């Protein structure tokens, strides 16, 4: 619990703001488009501000009306089972509690989410719906952001109609402006000067607990080994040390690390922009208002930020390449990137195919739009913030209380750009050389996918590819289980790869495990030993009879995981088959009883785009 901020309302009327946008991000997304729309406020007579809920008390949103136009808007994305962000967990449960009356309170609500999943931007709809029942009047209509097809359009869109119907609503009317002033420092004390931590200065070298997102632990990495046979892509198995960090975790959990980009792209971006990486700098906020007094830690170097405070690969928004348009000394170059905005025609297809489809980051942009040269410190300005990425814990604590394990597939490919992009955090992940001992920022982050807490409940495991790292913890532990004395049930896994001789992971592991009969039952399909395919899915259709027994009879908790939705629905069409059949039932209850066993818990699921 953190010690809230003072009334937001009052802070509004004393720095003359009458339109305020919260934020429920976790990635970071809708902290963009909060920041966004805050900014827009300029442009059309109003003046806005972006926070975070959690730093804040909602219940003074009753006192919001004291302001004349005051208007509030929530940017709310949605995570694991329609659930609330972490930051936006007290205003959900406030929510739900509270019998406040909004009554004058203006509200608009956008939604961040992604189709694939079964409570598609459940969060938004929610909020949207429960500030009605308080009172609140609908300034205009809840937007529906779809991370699966295009979210940063679907932005586009509601934005372009929202300022409109606001203005019209308020009465009001219809440009380049820096967030941030830069500060050269020339004499300054290293001590002082950031090097890569993310949170107190000098968290890295000197650790102590706890640790957590805003203070990770650096782990040790004591194994990094390739885990498939072939050569076709690479999967590695690594293993980090949390010896003396304090921190605890159970199979199911997820650890999260901050990777540094690569120092080549790093030193392109500063080479191309004939800028000195090296110089050490700080931007504060011209609002000396605002508690985000930079946007990343400062004082630091150019070099520090774009390596492990900035995203630098990901394909830039739109308002960021609207911003830089100025820049572009080329005429026809500048129009692009200004029609990059656009929410429909060329410019939209244009960024769509040219920047989106192709992958094109902001060294591919420079690179194709060479009149485009930007100074260093606004790019650091607009460029989003380098995110931490998640791996389910491929261990057991009850075996490696003091070692996290990790199971990952190198992300690189070839783009439509021409060029080879490679994944941030498991390019840097793959150069960690057990061994100057190599280091991983890292923290858990604690989900709902569990054993059962019952030995003797049944588990049913799906997990295609990687997507069987969190049931190699499961098996661990399930092992250990039957080592105690205890009584285990059946334990079934659903694996999945293309040919046994090329990424069967952990095939060793596994063999073993059966043999010991941790695993009474190990089914793998191949789904490239043959000329069709052959799918997790197709295995559980054949094992249908047996699958419905230890389901309707003996209380078994499905767990399905892997890489984002097909696969995931596909499952958990053949789960509906299955009911259906051995029920028996029609279609509709069969669904039904799916549905219900996700509900009580015996059905889990861990995908991930
Ligand atoms: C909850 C959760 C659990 C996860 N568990 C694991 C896990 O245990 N093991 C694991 O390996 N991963 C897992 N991940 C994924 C992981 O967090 C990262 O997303 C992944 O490792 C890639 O990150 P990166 O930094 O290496 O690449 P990034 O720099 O993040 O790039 C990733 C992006 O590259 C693009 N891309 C990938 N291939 C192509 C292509 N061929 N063509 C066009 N675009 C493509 C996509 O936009 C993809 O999102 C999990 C993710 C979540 C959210
Ligand atoms: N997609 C991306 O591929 C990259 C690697 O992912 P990964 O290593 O976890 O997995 P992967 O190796 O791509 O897939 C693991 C197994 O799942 C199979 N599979 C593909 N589609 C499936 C479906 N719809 N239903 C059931 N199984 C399916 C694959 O078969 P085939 O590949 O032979 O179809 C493969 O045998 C990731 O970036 C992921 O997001
Ligand atoms: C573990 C995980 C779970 C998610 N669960 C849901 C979900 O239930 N419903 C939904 O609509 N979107 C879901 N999403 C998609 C996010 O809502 C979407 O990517 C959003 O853009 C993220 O915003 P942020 O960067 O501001 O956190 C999930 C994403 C992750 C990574």
């Amino acid at each position: 619990p953190p010690v809230k901020e003072s009334s937001f309302v009052e802070k509004m009327k004393k720095t003359g703001r009458n339109i305020i946008v919260f934020y429920g991000s976790q990635t970071g997304t809708a902290e963009e488009f909060a920041n966004r729309l805050s900014k827009d406020a300029h442009r059309y007579g109003m003046r806005g501000m972006s926070a975070d809920p959690e730093e804040y008390d909602l219940a003074d949103l009753s006192s919001l009306p004291e302001i004349d136009k005051s208007l509030v808007v929530f940017c709310m994305a949605t995570y694991g089972e329609g659930d609330p962000t972490d930051n936006a967990q007290d205003f959900y449960d406030w929510l739900q509690e509270t019998d406040v009356d909004l009554t004058g309170v203006k509200f608009a609500v956008f939604g961040l989410g992604n189709k694939t999943y079964e409570h598609f931007n459940a969060m938004g709809k929610y909020v949207d719906q429960r500030l009605e029942q308080l009172g609140a009047q609908r300034i205009f209509e809840l937007g529906l952001g779809d991370d699966d097809g295009n979210l940063e359009e679907d932005f586009i869109t509601w934005r372009e109609q929202f300022w409109p119907a606001v203005c019209e609503f308020f009465g009001v009317e219809a440009s380049s402006i820096r967030q941030y002033e830069l500060v050269v420092h020339e004499d300054m004390d290293v001590a002082k000067v950031y090097t890569g931590e993310m949170g107190r200065l000098k968290s890295y070298e000197n650790q102590k607990p706890p640790f957590d997102a805003k203070n990770p632990f650096l782990a040790a990495v004591t194994a990094n080994r390739k885990l498939n046979q072939g050569t076709e892509r690479h999967l590695m198995h690594l293993e980090l040390d949390i010896s003396d960090s304090k921190i605890r975790y159970e199979s199911g959990d997820h650890v999260a690390v901050y990777p540094a980009n690569d120092s080549a792209l790093v030193n392109q971006i500063g080479e191309i922009l004939g800028a000195d990486l090296d110089v050490i700098m700080s931007l504060n906020n011209l609002d000396e208002e605002s508690n985000k007094k930079h946007p990343f830690p400062c004082p630091t170097t150019y070099r520090t930020a774009l390596t492990y405070y900035l995203d630098i690969t990901n394909p830039p928004r739109t308002n960021v390449l609207y911003e830089l348009a100025q820049y572009a000394s080329e005429p026809s170059e500048q129009e692009h990137l200004h029609k990059m905005a656009s929410s429909s025609g060329e410019g939209k297809e244009l960024y769509l195919s040219w920047v989106v489809e192709a992958r094109r980051h902001i060294l591919a942009i420079l690179q194709d739009y060479p009149s485009l040269r930007p100074p260093i410190d606004h790019l650091c300005e607009l460029l989003p913030r380098l995110q931490a990425r998640y791996y389910s814990i491929a261990s057991s604590s009850k075996v490696h209380p003091n070692s996290v394990h990790i199971c990952a597939v190198a992300v690189e490919y070839e783009a439509k750009s021409g060029r080879v992009n490679k994944g941030v955090a498991t390019s840097w992940l793959r150069a960690k050389e057990p061994a100057g001992r190599a280091l991983v920022p890292m923290f858990v982050r604690k989900s709902q996918f569990r054993l059962p807490f019952k030995s003797t409940t049944p588990v049913i495991m799906v997990g295609p590819g990687t997507g069987i790292a969190p049931f190699m913890g499961f098996i661990q532990e399930r092992a250990w289980l039957r080592e105690q004395g205890k009584e285990v049930g059946e334990t079934l896994l659903y694996y999945g790869c293309r040919r046994s001789d090329e990424d069967y992971l952990y095939r060793e592991e596994l063999a073993r495990f059966h043999k010991d009969g941790a695993l009474t039952q190990l089914n793998v399909a191949f789904s490239r030993e043959q000329a069709h395919k052959v799918y997790v899915q197709h295995l559980l259709k054949r094992d249908r009879e047996h699958l419905w027994k230890l389901i309707h009879e003996g209380g078994a908790h499905i767990y399905v995981c892997g890489a984002a939705r097909n696969m995931a629905k596909d499952v958990q069409n053949t789960f509906y088959d299955i009911v259906a059949e051995f029920g028996p039932m029609e279609h509709t209850q069969a669904v039904d009883y799916v549905k219900k066993l996700m509900t009580k818990g015996r059905y889990s699921l861990d995908v991930w785009s």
